[PDB]
């Protein structure tokens, strides 16, 4: 609740709403179908539909090379 940034997710995404944040297994389970965040994992025909956090997905959501910090051309070996 104090991100240094400010922008939620302004990009060429075909959807805008709550800023994509790496949730947790505890939150995902509670999250509804629409609330089922990216880090989570939607389960179809789960007897009554179920959402749960996924480590693999969470890794990708965090390693988006943008959330943690800006990154692109040049970073290692290049500056030499």
């Amino acid at each position: 609740g104090s991100h240094m940034l400010e922008v939620l997710t302004q990009k060429h995404k075909p959807a805008e709403s709550q800023q994509q944040a790496a949730e947790t297994e505890g939150s995902c389970n509670k999250k509804d179908q629409n609330e089922c965040k990216s880090p989570c994992k939607w389960h179809n025909d789960a007897e009554n539909k179920k959402c749960t956090l996924d480590k693999e997905e969470a890794k990708k959501v965090a390693d988006e090379t943008a959330k943690d910090g800006k990154t692109g051309n040049t970073n290692t070996t290049g500056s030499s």
